Order: C-alpha cells, then structure tokens, then sequence
C-alpha cells in the first residue's frame, strides 16, 4: 500500500476512462472510500497533440477533468456516485478524487453469459431512471451510460459512475455537433457526416435502451467487430431479439421505443418512467 494524507491506498478497484480507481482506507474516520488517481500531463497528452496553426481540438484538454470535478460537486442522488474530496496540489502533476465505495462494482460487463432476469434488470433500470431523470434536471449528459459504469452497493441499488466525458449544459439541452462514447452505445445520429446537430439527452436514451438490452441479453442488440460495419448496423440495422431468454412483450416495447433510430420520435425519460412494463412487478 501507500500513503496519501489520511488516506491508504490499497488494490485497484476500477479503472475508467480516464486514471484508475483505488480502495483507500480514510484513518480520521474509519472508513473506506474509493480514489480515482489521475496525471494532468496524462490527460493532457490522451487528448493528442496539438496542430499547427493552420472536429477542432479543444484548446486547453484539462478543463475537461475541472469540469468533471464541478459536475459531480452539484449532484447528490442515492443513484448517483458522491464526491466527497478533491486533493489537489497546483505544484503537483497528480489530481485525486476521493468518492463514497459502492460496494459490489459494476453490476455486469458487456459481453456476459450470465445476464441478468427480467425482474431484476427492471429493478436496476428503475434505479437507472431515477439517476438519469436527475442529471437531466441538473442539466448534465452523462454521456457514457452503459452496464460497465453502473456500480451495485451494498444495499443492492445502483449508482451511476464514470463522469468523465460528462457534460453541462446551458438551456434545454445539449446542442451536439459531435459526440464521445463507446461505440455499441452510440446512437444512430452521432455516426454519420452530416449538417445536423443532436440532442444530447435523446444520446443518454438511445444508450440506456442498448444497457437494458444488455441487462436481459448479456451483449448489444448491434455489434460487428470492424468498427465501419458497427457503425453501418447502429445506423440502418433492424432492432432483433435473440429467440431465448424469452422476454416479455412490453419488455420489447420499451426497448423498441427507446431504441427508435430518429431521436425526434425516441422516447423521452419522462415516458419511459410511466412506461407500463417498469410500472409493473
Ligand atoms: C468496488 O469497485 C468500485 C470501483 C469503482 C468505484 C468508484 C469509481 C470512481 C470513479 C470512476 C471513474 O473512472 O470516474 C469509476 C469508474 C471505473 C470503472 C467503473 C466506473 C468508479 C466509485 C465508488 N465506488 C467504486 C467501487
């Protein structure tokens, strides 16, 4: 182990997007926290190097990780991971940040043979709701929603996590020339050349309906292992489900909706909280 303040920085934990994470013992209070460590140099380089004075590159790439720090300073949601400290020396090339533990760890990893039942992905995807319904009304995109970012705590409740590539926005929501994500989340609009911008709350749809679809299927309703071809099935693929598990109708439903390719006929969070499929038990 190491020392870190009062902190004990014991085995990896996680590792995201960006840094890794750490169980780290807090001796003032007993407790064990999870701490993700970054470099600023790190994070500096992994946005590429800049160009020559002559899709553009930002200017300065370490307001992205000031800008995740701001973003999970204002939320405090029971689904929702919980920053408690920022360590932070401006002489120092290492940034910490100091999190509440939730538990169990990500509740699956895409692909999985093991997925999970239809009552128990309706409980996670309740909690998922109730998250993303939050975000949106702080007027942050998540971004990155998939199974692999979504930890089980003890209580068997799940918070959302990775807030890396999130993003706040000004007015009624993101206005999106281009977008980040993993590929088998990202929906059909953002992977195309066009003259049109996106929604970024109809994203965090698009991916919350390819988790559900992950959460009973245990792999994504679009996959290709050459990323041209991916992108072709996200874009002009038919939504299928596999013969078995056999799933419920309004199950289907949900994920049809959630999964429509046109982001204006998509389905909103407000709709899919009243959907009768997560009403339902
Ligand atoms: C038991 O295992 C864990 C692992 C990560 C945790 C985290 C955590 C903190 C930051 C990030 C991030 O990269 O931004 C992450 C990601 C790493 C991969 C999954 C999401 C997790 C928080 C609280 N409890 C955790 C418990």
């Amino acid at each position: 182990s190491m020392q870190l303040n009062q902190y004990t920085l014991k085995d990896e934990i996680g590792k995201g997007s960006y840094g890794v994470v750490k169980l780290a013992y807090n001796e003032n209070d007993n407790t064990y926290y999870a701490m993700k460590v970054l470099s600023k140099k790190k994070l500096i380089r992994q946005a590429g190097f800049p160009r020559r004075p002559p899709c553009i590159q930002p200017r300065g790439p370490i307001e992205q990780v000031y800008q995740e720090i701001a973003i999970l300073k204002k939320l405090d949601h029971p689904n929702v991971v919980k920053l408690v400290e920022v360590l932070d020396d401006p002489n120092e090339d290492h940034l910490y940040m100091v999190f509440e533990l939730v538990n169990q760890g990500p509740v699956m990893e895409v692909p999985t043979l093991k997925p999970l039942s239809e009552d128990q992905a309706r409980f996670y995807f309740q909690d998922l709701i109730k998250g993303i319904e939050y975000l949106h009304y702080q007027k942050i995109i998540h971004r990155d929603i998939k199974p692999s970012n979504l930890l089980v705590g003890e209580d068997g409740h799940i918070k959302i996590a990775d807030f890396g590539v999130s993003n706040e926005f000004k007015g009624s929501d993101a206005l999106l020339s281009n977008t980040v994500g993993t590929p088998a989340f990202m929906a059909p609009e953002s992977l195309s050349e066009t003259r049109k911008i996106f929604s970024g709350k109809a994203l965090d749809v698009w991916a919350m309906g390819v988790t559900l679809y992950c959460f009973v299927f245990g792999q994504c309703p679009f996959m290709d292992e050459r990323i041209m071809c991916l992108h072709s099935k996200i874009k002009s693929q038919a939504l299928e489900f596999p013969d078995q598990p056999d799933i419920a109708e309004d199950l289907k439903d949900l994920i049809t909706r959630m999964l429509d390719k046109n982001p204006e006929s998509r389905i909103v969070v407000p709709e899919i909280k009243l959907h009768p499929w997560v009403t339902r038990h």
